[PDB]
């Protein structure tokens, strides 16, 4: 299957072995702690979850400007984002060199690592910068990652963990949650070899159902592997069961038999665009997958990114032979009139304008609220059902 | 896909609402509340996670008497164990009817459901002694699973249940621990249709692999479903890592292409036999199989089964339409020297003694610790390479 990255095997950090991961969470409830930030907790899941492979904790300042930077860390290996866990202060943990880190989104803040302290370091102002203007490509505070970045403290607390449960992401989501390990040895039990990785959280209307499969035929991929981030409820979104229900009936009703797998992960989106569709490259290539599909604005929020600038970042500031997983580079759907399909709109050259129908999946949402069916161009009425059934129990 | 027992859905008492799950949990930790014991502890995670649907929590006495003489409940519905919640006392809790049952099983007795009770009752001996031979067809306290049923109380807390975790089954094994649920899903991800199941504790070596092709062979079957036990490591056992790898690369190496998933589930063994033979169809059927192989002495423990009882209880004691799910009926495997191939020695009624070649699986893990590779006809080199690999790291 694909290799990981850096490494001939993953290396999660997740305590796999029963009796020891006993023993660890044994000791962790006797040591000293600290409640850490969301985005180091999502950071050590990834990591505890082989996402992250070959990590083995959080990262020096040294490390991670080489990571913001260069994408390149102190020992030559690449990796393209700062993983920290920065804190205000060490007041609750003191001189203490073996911690146990709390989370803070569960409540009571269970442990989720244990941690062996191997450096406390004080993050400038002008460190901090190049790593939220690197990583984020602008400073500006109301952008919400750049916020969220700057908002944990200077306290770099870096070395290696051992990782004890997967948070919320598990416990709230049972049956989606999947560590690497284990997608890469459920597409070794559906038999294939190319697999393409599609991101989402939204529901998957008609337009990116073909995206997966356009992507699948075109570049002869056994499966697509939906992989969802999973996260807390947000105001307006649809909640994860009502999703789910829609992607898997998406998927049972629409694909080939044996073509595609509904999985999770769970990690605080950092709305980096580009530099963040480089790291989302990296983990999917740890989970087996050998492309992974980027579409426009990938990964961004706001004005801050150039629509097709996450996949660019690929040609230009990705260093050569990083990863061996392959991006297929997608652009707007819509239904072309000449064809009687849904296409990639910058597929069909020959075309006009008034050759195609385009209804977004803003719009589509939009109706599905109102209780209205979209054009089947753009909705699947089983996947619609799903959805109206959703809205009508809340908008009417 | 094959239907659920009692149901056209599943009714697992997982509560996938995230925000639900949260409001419960936090509810949870006010409320008075009991450390049940581990075989309440498993029947409440096997009810979370759809196994036992359609179930709604804990039996009163009526319903418990009933799927122990009758495998029928108070309802007429077929189920053929008592799912029990005793208690040697309801001290904890006093008047209290809404109550939190904590887990005897993870350190620190967590909350592992939320109660309403709608029962106390009292089990008398008598009643005790009926729901124990009818079970276990002995009372024999030296038959541990009659020694576990009758040392927990008497007793029982009756009433609905919601489940909030998957206990120390999901924590501890989180790449093969499944609900009923998931594993319905990833049988339609594979497009399987006719699905065989096969539950084991032990590695497999080729012995149980090749009754596994030859069930999915003559039953023209889309996939296996290896359901693994998952339980807390006994004296001697081997770690779920090694057993886990073991049964993968059994299954990546010898299995063809999308014909097998790795997987398991959290429950107390009861050691009960046939009437565990029926319990352990019931579930394989709400999770998606067609098909269960029982061979001899399933789920039996000293003397006290003959060696096809647990199969012929399904003509003789299960009644009749109770369940859709069929038994794949399997016996003895050896070595055929007439054929150079793994046969059920039944299935070929024309061969000698002097024609077959058989080596136990208690025989094959014992020259495995000594270093001792058996022949290819028992053993496959790679499997028996993680086993030895471990082996030579304790038994040197
Ligand atoms: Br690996
Ligand atoms: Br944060
Ligand atoms: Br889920
Ligand atoms: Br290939
Ligand atoms: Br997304
Ligand atoms: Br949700
Ligand atoms: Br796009
Ligand atoms: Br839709
Ligand atoms: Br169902
Ligand atoms: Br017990
Ligand atoms: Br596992
Ligand atoms: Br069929
Ligand atoms: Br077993
Ligand atoms: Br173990
Ligand atoms: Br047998
Ligand atoms: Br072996």
């Amino acid at each position: 299957m694909i290799k990981p990255v850096g490494s001939d095997e993953l290396k999660p950090l997740f305590v796999y072995d029963p009796e020891e991961h006993h023993k660890l969470s044994h000791e962790a409830e006797s040591l000293p702690s600290v409640v850490i930030s969301s985005q180091a907790a999502g950071n050590a899941v990834m990591m505890g979850a082989g996402y992250f492979s070959p990590l083995q904790g959080f990262m020096n300042v040294a490390d991670a400007m080489g990571a913001a930077e260069k994408m390149t860390l102190s020992d030559g290996s690449f990796f393209p984002v700062p993983v920290l866990c920065l804190l205000e202060n060490t007041d609750a943990i003191g001189d203490a060199k073996r911690i146990a880190l709390r989370d803070p989104n569960v409540e009571g803040n269970p442990v989720l690592a244990v941690m062996d302290i191997e450096a406390i370091e004080e993050v400038s102002d002008e460190q901090m910068a190049v790593m939220t203007d690197k990583v984020y490509r602008t400073t500006d505070m109301d952008h919400i990652g750049v916020k969220t970045f700057n908002s944990q403290g200077r306290v770099a607390v870096s070395g290696p963990i051992q990782v004890l449960n997967f948070s919320y992401f598990q416990a709230d989501f049972p049956d989606t949650f999947r560590t690497a390990v284990e997608i890469r040895n459920e597409i070794k039990e559906h038999g294939w070899s190319k697999v393409v990785a599609f991101q989402t959280r939204n529901p998957m209307h008609r337009a990116h159902e073909e995206l997966c499969r356009m992507a699948m035929e075109s570049l002869d991929a056994d499966g697509v592997v939906v992989h969802m981030l999973l996260g807390k409820l947000k105001k307006g979104d649809i909640p994860a069961p009502v999703r789910d229900a829609a992607i898997r009936t998406m998927a049972e009703v629409y694909f080939p038999p044996n073509t595609v797998m509904v999985t999770g992960y769970g990690f605080d989106m950092l709305y980096a665009g580009p530099r963040e569709a480089v790291l989302h490259a990296y983990f999917r290539q740890n989970m087996g997958a050998t492309h992974f599909i980027i579409g426009r604005d990938h990964a961004g929020v706001g004005d801050y990114y150039g629509a097709f600038d996450a996949q660019t970042i690929f040609d230009d500031e990705v260093p050569e032979g990083a990863m061996e997983i392959e991006i297929f580079r997608a652009d707007h759907t819509a239904y072309s009139k000449k064809l009687n399909k849904i296409v990639m709109m910058r597929d069909v050259p020959d075309h006009t304008k008034e050759d195609f129908v385009l209804l977004s999946g803003t719009k589509v949402r939009e109706m599905l609220g109102q209780g209205i069916a979209p054009p089947p161009e753009f909705s699947r009425p089983e996947v619609a059902k799903i959805l109206m059934d959703y809205y009508q129990s809340i908008n009417s």
